[PDB]
């Protein structure tokens, strides 16, 4: 199962310079990295990343993450993948730069379809 993280290009480059992504401002505040399953990813993008240019989408294989990945019942009763540890740069299967639609919403459609 692939899970996804949406973050700024700055944060991703910063992560690569450290060997791992320790989390966004909200991740660090909450105590875990907020990721989304494929069926929830687009809504996550529409909810918190509107109008942001230079966003990057990280696709991550969930199974090999281990016990630190917890699936917790959250938004709309759906279980969201929460990683209670930094995400290794090596744990990212693939990345992609996102484009915004007319409403300023990041388009994840074609990437999730992969």
């Amino acid at each position: 199962t692939l899970i996804y993280k949406i973050l700024s290009r700055a944060e991703w480059d910063a992560a690569k310079a450290q060997g791992r992504f320790e989390g966004s401002a909200v991740d660090l505040a909450d105590g875990f990295i907020h990721l989304s399953a494929g069926e929830q990813a687009q809504e996550t993008a529409a909810k918190w990343f509107r109008g942001q240019a230079n966003l990057v989408l990280l696709a991550v294989e969930a199974e090999p993450l281990g016990e630190d990945l917890k699936w917790e019942a959250s938004r709309g009763g759906a279980r969201f993948p929460h990683l209670y540890r930094p995400l290794l740069v090596s744990e990212v299967t693939r990345e992609a730069d996102l484009d915004l639609d007319a409403d300023g919403v990041p388009q994840l459609g074609d990437h999730l379809a992969l």
